[PDB]
């Protein structure tokens, strides 16, 4: 038979089978994790014979008993076949070997499950007879895979090994520990050493067999041919795998027969040619979203969202038309559009903003008429010239730094100089020390001398030097140059420290900035109310709105409502609110942190009942109803004070379902009695005249410690990601954090939150349902809070807008709009469905085959309405599908003979015999797959040749995965600029100098090479720990979040750890990290194919014999065949030189390539300086053909001076001006259009020969 046999195997060994079940079934359920850990210590699971008969017991338990529904049993089986949760188990294997062992300083007598209590080791299960001691970085770090079994005054850990039966009692020892509310418990799994080197045969991969000789109406003959073989989903794929072979059959048995000809009312109504916008229940997907491992990690949160309302009283069809609705295009189109704000200084008392423009009284604008009607009748793309104040701008300035001062000095004084009919001004910021001392001179000069002098100093300060500490002798100049016209109050001189220039103005300078929160991560600008972020580029946001203000006001003019007696600045400040609560109206207006309120109060039977609730009385209407969750620390003066103001807020509105869950600071102080102080007097709640009435009820009530209450909280706080002591106000699911004090959210802000939330989410949730037919499932605040939390997970993109490539989640209703007949059908379960893949795929596509095979496996899920379409594209001149696919994805757990863990692989029967097929690996974008188990060729897979070469038509080549990426991106504060040049050494306690990948210009790119394990990330001592400092390596989103200062990253998945750290400057120095304050000779070369390998080899032999010195080597792993890998150490000993191998990965933002040749030149010249680590300098790549007779000394010993690089790698100049990082954006501009490169490894560096030297 003619069949290549390709399997994929992970480098890391197989985890035990019982615990693979124990993590997929009990993944995130705090309850379900410790329950499946009891049936093994009972007998049920510890009874099994083989690996088949252990999974079996799980399923019937996780269905009839009360774990999971059957429309997820098959999904459990599927993830178990794909071994998805397997790397998660290797994090415990690694934490033990790299952190648990360095503390473990004793003898394992035979105490299989040695306990960890109070920094001491106890082999004995009764505790008070030790065996060892705990060292440095304590294991009591709350790692997110040893979940919280209640809480207590002392934190305890155990390392159970379930493969051994000795775990049964030792596990039960600390089961009672947390039960009686005495201590906290968590189970971290143990390395079972009795295991074999059983390889983890990974799947979720595709097998590409490209055609090198590819170049010796078809997408319509084949298109009409699937609705002719009468197998709508099974026969669609039976073309998608071997299309390059099955092209002749498209000329035999009425293959044309244009019936789907009238079915060309598809593109001219919904979507153009040559694209596949795969729909998921309402939202749009991309490539980095539609694949194997990167898709099921997204099919469960939608599942949770949907059923949330089929309990309230709806269906899966009446949920897709409810989420993909007209009113849900407000979940995103609403928060970005801001509220009006108040900036008037007359609340401070006219003492803060200082003005450059004075439009009405200016003696430079008199040329215009002072009447209002000037703007009413105005024409042109430009601005309405007038002598009256309509527009206002306020810009804060950090006087010590030169970046913000430069703006008044230039930016503002340019718009004033260029006659803009807008009033520009600013406030002298008073935050970081010195800018306060340099703000008094600004007020001294303007009140006591005039506008000239203050501005003069500012400019003349910037032009001369830029005074860090206010300069006096340059101030004497400004005095003795403009000392005339001292209006209001007269001179003081030199030492400013009086009762006004010093006092009033600086105090009220801070009063006004705090009232509208600007001083921080975002130095926020203003303009006729509405906020403006200055975290990167302010110029765009206020300028687009600038044109939109005048035509908005013109409508009021058109109607005459604008009287001649009306102040034009105080027009946009009519709605306007006092204090901008940033928690309600964020900086980044597209970022609503909402965790489904229905998902919270539903699997926590004690915590969601023992809460002092005040229902939204049935005395009032429907839209008032809302469940303001108030989770706060009532044992603190800035946590119990918000509880009483929220209570007071309920008094005013009968639409408040109040919640007062105690969030205690003190862990030994069992929460329940504090909650019982408010649950005892819950009947007559919010009937308290003063705060003192609430403060006397928290002393009277020494209740019994209900330890059952504190354990359900330990299941809620972890799920909702919450902190203790610090507070968070919630309404229908919307978190505001970190509520430092009760001043951040007074009662006069509880209404403001109800305004915006009613506006954006509350009201439209009822309107979507009113024009639908199910308006009777809005039971009180309850349903309405579940609805306003389901529709919030629709506008939350999985990927922050501006990294991978946009991914804007938009829920619309056009997916199902297309006449559904010829190329249309709905295979699978429909009305009783859970996941709704209403799809639209074209058969002529490079990855459309992969999606046909991925969605085949997702279709096999119980209750899926995978609707399928078929748009017939025509735009092709050469072969559309140049490759032979086969997707390795299985639903029912793959099981072997006596139940062993079976291998999911790929095969090609009856495949072509006279075409070379390049075996390439298309698998999630974080897999350092390398070829290691082969005998034949990568570039050469003719079937007729191997039929003789090895003796049969079969192939026994097996590829090997060895690395799971940690791809990420670095940012900066204030400006989110690129932190490039920074050197970072990712490291564990056990493995110090491990690996280092530099930050690059493309939004601070980095990607660390590692396998499942617990890591941290250092900056190497060169320049980093002097001018740059990482506050938090953002392992938890772009955010930020008050509980993620974690400079620790742990990996145990497939897609890597998407790390978004927030590196910040040390205050002071711009001074770029990219610029300065084994052997002496080395060489690298590229290779692909057994023939390419041998022509490379003779170059290595004719380069370690001609020269009298030491030469190391640096070729690239995956391209090389296993034939070559068992060859280099041989020539490295008899000749006497050194091997070593380097490799990297093209990110999801950089132009990938089709045929494996263009790929090679991408990695060769752009990926150069990052391939080799920092502990190197000179490399001498020479093409895999030449021979070096020369002494290789006058190749390293060669002056370059400005020239970075058949080349001369100088990793000192290559890091100084970052020519590799430059060639990245150089290739980005000349790869979109193939109208610039014949080749890319010798034409990209020669185009920039004058700029980037040789």
């Amino acid at each position: 038979s003619p069949s290549i046999n390709v399997a994929l195997k992970a480098a890391f060994p197989s985890p035990p089978y019982l615990v693979e079940l124990l993590e997929t079934a009990a993944s995130d359920n705090t309850t379900i994790y410790y329950s499946l850990l009891d049936r093994i210590a009972k007998g049920h699971f510890a009874e099994a014979t083989t690996d088949k008969a252990l999974y079996e017991k799980f399923l019937e338990v996780l269905r009839d008993d009360g774990h999971m529904d059957p429309e997820a049993l098959s999904a459990f089986k599927l993830a178990l076949s794909l071994r998805t949760a397997t790397p998660r188990v290797e994090a415990h294997y690694q934490y033990y070997t790299a952190t648990v062992e360095p503390s473990l300083s004793g003898t394992q007598e035979g105490c299989d499950q040695w306990f960890l209590i109070d920094g001491e080791q106890y082999c004995s299960p009764t505790l008070d007879t030790s065996h060892g001691k705990v060292k440095g970085e304590d294991q009591l770090r709350t790692l997110p895979f040893d979940r919280k079994f209640c809480v207590g005054s002392r934190d305890v850990i155990l390392y159970a090994d379930i493969t051994s039966k000795s775990f049964a009692p030792f596990h039960e020892v600390a089961m009672d520990l947390a039960k009686k509310g005495k201590a906290s418990y968590r189970v971290r799994y143990r390395r079972s050493p009795s295991h074999s080197r059983e390889s983890l045969s990974v799947n979720g991969y595709g097998v590409e067999l490209v055609l090198k000789r590819t170049d010796y109406a078809l997408g319509m003959k084949a298109a009409s041919f699937v609705m002719q073989s009468e197998k709508p989903f099974e026969a669609l794929l039976k073309l998608t795998q071997d299309f390059p072979k099955y092209s002749n059959s498209l000329g035999s048995q009425n293959v044309s027969a244009e019936f789907e000809a009238e079915h060309r009312g598809n593109r001219e109504v919904f979507l153009p040619e040559g694209s596949n916008v795969l729909w998921l229940n309402g939202l749009h997907l991309i490539d980095r979203q539609i694949q194997p491992f990167g898709l099921v990690d997204l099919l469960t949160r939608e599942r949770k969202l949907i059923k949330s309302v089929l309990d309230l009283g709806l269906t899966g069809q009446q949920a897709v038309d409810l989420l993909g609705h007209a009113e849900v295009a407000h979940a995103k189109s609403g928060d970005d559009e801001p509220r009006r704000f108040d900036w008037r200084d007359d609340i401070e008392e006219g003492q803060v903003i200082i003005w450059l423009n004075n439009l009405e009284k200016d003696k430079r604008y008199k040329s215009f008429s002072p009447s209002i009607w000037v703007l009413i009748h105005h024409f042109g793309h430009g601005l309405p010239q007038i002598r009256r104040d309509v527009f206002n701008l306020v810009v804060p300035v950090d006087l010590t730094k030169a970046d913000d001062v430069k703006i008044v000095v230039e930016g503002l004084l340019s718009f004033v100089k260029r006659l803009i009919p807008v009033r520009f001004g600013f406030v002298p910021l008073t935050p970081t020390g010195q800018a306060i001392d340099q703000a008094k001179v600004v007020y001294y000069l303007l009140e006591n001398y005039g506008l000239a002098a203050a501005t003069a100093y500012l400019e003349k300060s910037y032009e001369e030097q830029s005074t860090g500490q206010p300069n006096e002798r340059i101030f004497n100049e400004v005095i003795k140059d403009k000392s005339l016209r001292p209006d209001g109050v007269e001179l003081s001189f030199k030492d400013i420290f009086i009762s006004e220039k010093h006092e009033k103005q600086i105090h009220l300078s801070k009063h006004w900035v705090e009232r509208l929160r600007a001083g921080g991560d975002v130095p926020t600008v203003f303009f006729d109310g509405f906020p403006i972020p200055r975290e990167d580029n302010w110029l765009r946001v206020m300028n687009h709105r600038l044109m939109q203000d005048l035509q908005a006001l013109q409508q009021a003019g058109y109607f005459g409502m604008l009287n001649e007696s009306m102040w034009l600045p105080g027009f946009f400040l009519e709605k306007a609110l006092s204090r901008r609560n940033t928690l309600i109206f964020p900086e980044d207006k597209n970022e609503l942190t909402v965790l489904n309120v229905n998902k919270i109060y539903i699997e926590n039977h004690d915590l969601m009942s023992k809460v002092p609730v005040i229902e939204a009385s049935k005395e009032s209407t429907r839209d008032d109803w809302a469940a303001l969750t108030v989770v706060a620390d009532l044992d603190d003066i800035e946590g119990q004070e918000l509880v009483y103001y929220a209570l007071r807020f309920r008094k005013s509105n009968d639409g408040v379902r109040l919640d007062i869950v105690h969030n205690p600071k003190d862990t030994s102080r069992s929460p329940s009695v504090l909650a019982q102080r408010l649950k005892s007097r819950e009947d007559k709640l919010l009937d308290f005249t003063r705060f003192l009435d609430l403060e006397t009820a928290l002393e009277t009530g020494e209740f019994e410690p209900d330890v059952a209450y504190d354990c359900s909280l330990a299941n809620f706080l972890a799920s909702s990601n919450m902190k203790a002591g610090d507070n968070f106000v919630i309404l229908n699911g919307r978190v505001l954090g970190p509520i430092t004090s009760a001043d951040d959210f007074k009662k006069e802000d509880f209404e403001v939150f109800l305004q915006a939330e009613r506006r954006t989410r509350i009201l439209p949730v009822y309107k979507a349902l009113e024009d639908l037919g199910l308006d009777d499932k809005v039971s009180g605040p309850l349903s309405a809070a579940k609805l306003t939390s389901v529709t919030a997970l629709s506008t939350i993109s999985d990927l922050p807008q501006g990294i991978f490539d946009n991914a804007p989640t938009v829920r619309t209703t056009l997916f199902k709009q297309w006449n559904s007949t010829y190329t249309s059908f709905e295979v699978g379960d429909a009305s009783t469905a859970t996941i709704f893949f209403v799809a639209v795929i074209n058969p002529a596509s490079e990855i459309g085959q992969r999606w046909v095979a991925v969605l085949k496996v997702l279709s096999e899920l119980e209750g899926v309405h995978l609707r399928v379409f078929l748009n017939p594209t025509v735009m092709i001149e050469e072969l559309p599908v140049k490759r032979f696919y086969r997707y390795v994805l299985s639903s029912s757990p793959s099981f072997d003979e006596s139940g062993k863990v079976k291998a999911l692989s790929a095969r090609f029967t009856g495949v072509p015999r006279e075409t070379l097929l390049v075996v390439g690996m298309d698998v999630p974008p974080a897999w350092l797959v390398t070829s290691k188990v082969a005998v034949d060729d990568l570039d050469n897979l003719r079937i007729k040749d191997i039929k003789a070469k090895r003796g049969t038509e079969h192939v026994e080549a097996i590829y090997e995965l060895e690395h799971i990426l940690i791809e990420g991106h670095s940012r900066e504060i204030p400006g989110a600029h690129a932190p490039r040049g920074v050197q970072l050494v990712l490291e564990t306690e056990n493995n110090p100098h491990f690996a280092d990948t530099i930050i690059m210009a493309n939004l601070g790119y980095f990607q660390f090479k590692a396998n499942p394990g617990v890591y941290n990330i250092r900056l190497k001592e060169g320049r980093s720990s002097e001018i740059f400092t990482l506050e938090s390596v953002g392992a938890k989103g772009w955010g930020p979040i008050p509980g993620d200062d974690n400079t620790e990253v742990v990996l145990m998945d497939f897609q890597g750890t998407t790390l978004y750290p927030r590196l910040r400057r040390k205050p002071g120095m711009e001074e770029e990290d990219v610029l300065e304050p084994h052997a002496e000779i080395n060489i690298f070369s590229v290779a692909s194919g057994h023939l390419y390998e041998r022509m490379l080899n003779i170059m290595m032999a004719s380069v370690m014999h001609h020269t009298n010195h030491t030469v190391k080597f640096w070729f690239i792993e995956q391209f090389l065949s296993p034939s070559f890998k068992d060859f280099i150490p041989h020539m490295a000993a008899e000749y006497g030189f050194k091997y070593e191998m380097v490799t990297y990965k093209w990110p999801h933002w950089l132009r990938q390539q089709k045929e494996k040749q263009r790929e090679i030149w991408g990695y060769k010249i752009l990926f150069l300086d990052v391939l080799f680590p920092l502990s190197l300098d000179k490399v001498i790549f020479v093409d895999a053909d030449q021979i070096v007779r020369t002494d290789m000394y006058d190749l390293v010993e060669h002056p370059l001076d400005g020239a970075p690089y058949l080349y001369v790698v100088d990793l000192q100049r290559f890091r100084e001006l970052a020519a590799g990082d430059r060639l990245r954006q150089q290739y980005h501009a000349l790869s979109a259009d193939p109208n610039s490169l014949a080749n890319l490894d010798q034409d990209l560096p020669n185009h920039m020969q004058f700029t980037i030297p040789i």
